[PDB]
């Protein structure tokens, strides 16, 4: 019997996939997580006791982003081993293709939190290899289900690439991307490419955004905005074909914007 339902903060959330919590925790009906330190418990009474004991009101690590009540925390797998393992155990409940939850030292995690008077509440996260050989600026990305399809996920993609802009490199998410993930990247890419051509070689669109050319190209093929000439992909679009696509219904909700002004990060 596996964990199938968590209680975290003020939400109960059904599980989507199997997550390797220790067998004693699995056999429980419900798992109870401190929304700040991510400690998981088997009983409401231990949960309730911890709630009055817990002194954490925010994630560990450094607050590298803060605009309004949106915040992002940098947490190093090496410096916060237990926390990051709980994080991956939580994320595995909603990621089919994540395979890594105890070997956290090679990774750095970026926690997205929403702040109120009581504290900074975890919305989602993405992981990132300290040293990625395949040039992957994202390993796993996860938005908690009650926060999905409301901007936070795209915000993390943007934030992932702004760190890519500060390291002077291009990066692509590791694969396979989940179903919600595939649709969120194509949408982000489309929106960033379209609003760069309303405002260029493919190699230029690749350095101005740190999007890999394959991701640029494949998105432009999805828009029918690229011609092929003797083995080469060429952007072909009129400013009108950028503007209809840009104002089509899909790009109408006001996103949460990464204001680089408010990003207190420096490359290693
Ligand atoms: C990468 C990613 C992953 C997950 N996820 C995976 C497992 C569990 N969750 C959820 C989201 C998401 O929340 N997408 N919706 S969105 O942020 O509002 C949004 C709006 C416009 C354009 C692009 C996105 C997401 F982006
Ligand atoms: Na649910
Ligand atoms: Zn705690």
């Amino acid at each position: 019997k596996y964990v199938d339902k968590i209680h975290i903060g003020n939400y109960e959330i059904d599980a989507w996939y199997f997550s390797p919590f220790p067998e004693d925790y699995g056999k429980q009906p419900k798992l109870w997580l401190c929304e700040y330190c991510l400690k998981y418990m088997k009983y409401e009474k231990s949960y309730r006791f911890h709630l009055g004991q817990c002194q954490w009101r925010q994630p560990p690590g450094k607050e590298i982003y803060r605009k309004s009540n949106i915040s992002v925390h940098e947490v190093d797998g090496k410096d916060h081993k237990i926390y990051c393992q709980n994080l991956c155990l939580l994320a595995k409940l909603f990621l089919d293709h994540k395979t890594l939850y105890f070997d956290v030292e090679p990774f750095v995690f970026y926690i997205l939190t929403e702040v109120d008077r009581q504290g900074a509440h975890i919305v989602g996260y993405f992981s990132k290899e300290k040293e990625s050989p395949d040039g992957n600026n994202v390993s796993c990305i996860m938005i908690l289900p009650p926060y999905q399809r409301r901007g936070y996920g795209r915000f993390l993609i943007a934030f992932s690439y702004e760190l890519s802009k500060l390291e002077s490199t291009v990066g692509s998410p590791e694969k396979p991307l989940s179903d919600l993930g595939k649709l969120s990247y194509r949408s982000y890419w489309s929106s960033v490419l379209l609003e760069n051509l309303r405002d260029l070689s493919i190699k230029d669109l690749s350095q101005m955004t740190s999007i890999t050319q394959n991701d640029i190209i494949s998105t432009l093929q999805s828009l029918n905005m690229v011609k092929y000439w003797k083995g080469q992909h060429v952007i072909c679009v009129t400013p009108k074909l950028v503007e209809e696509h840009l104002k089509s219904a899909q790009y109408k909700k006001p996103p949460i914007t990464v204001d680089s002004v408010c990003l207190k990060w420096a490359p290693p």
